[PDB]
């Protein structure tokens, strides 16, 4: 996959890149819709290169976006992009009664992208955050903790975290993830 994340107030959308220039408004016909913005200074173009995604805010050019990369832009909104590939771990968890999700040492998922822990209450995964990373729940910004169904989707730029089942977190990444968790699978 080759997603892009649009970020703004408390939203996170996510959009795959299959097409080859697409557009950001207000509209719904536009490729990804934000219709609590104006786009008084133009739509948000991103077209791709054929490598990097050019970013143009009135059909001229603000930025580009490389793999793993990402952009704010004035109209308060952030893309960012995966880059052209995605990788899926599967740990196994059935063991576990807690997951930390952090950049410190003991961490049993390793990134610089989330902070949050996962903890496991009478055979449900709740969510607690963390007050600086922000998370999305289904695209929602979470402010406190929440026990999570099976596909829930976490998300935060450039990760994406769901049970398959109880027992299993799948986790997709445009980096190889550092866990010490149980691997049931080699990565795909």
């Amino acid at each position: 996959m080759s997603q892009l994340w649009v970020l703004y107030e408390t939203y996170c959308q996510l959009f795959s890149l299959t097409e080859k220039v697409i557009v950001i408004g207000n509209q719904l016909e536009h490729h990804v819709t934000v219709s609590s913005f104006s786009f008084r200074n133009g739509y948000i173009q991103i077209e791709k290169k054929s490598s990097t995604l050019a970013v143009l805010q009135g059909g001229r050019q603000i930025g580009e976006l490389k793999p793993r990369c990402s952009i704010t832009i004035d109209v308060q909104m952030t893309i960012a992009w995966s880059g052209e590939e995605q990788r899926k771990y599967v740990y196994y968890v059935g063991q576990q009664s807690e997951v930390l999700v952090s950049n410190d040492p003991q961490a049993d998922i390793e990134t610089t992208n989330a902070r949050f822990s996962l903890r496991k209450h009478r055979g449900q995964w709740v969510v607690i955050p963390d007050d600086d990373a922000p998370l999305f729940l289904n695209g929602v910004q979470l402010s406190d903790a929440v026990s999570l169904r099976n596909g829930d989707v976490l998300l935060c730029p450039y990760m994406q975290f769901v049970f398959i089942e109880e027992d299993l977190l799948a986790v997709t990444s445009s980096e190889e993830v550092v866990s010490s968790l149980t691997e049931t699978m080699p990565p795909l």
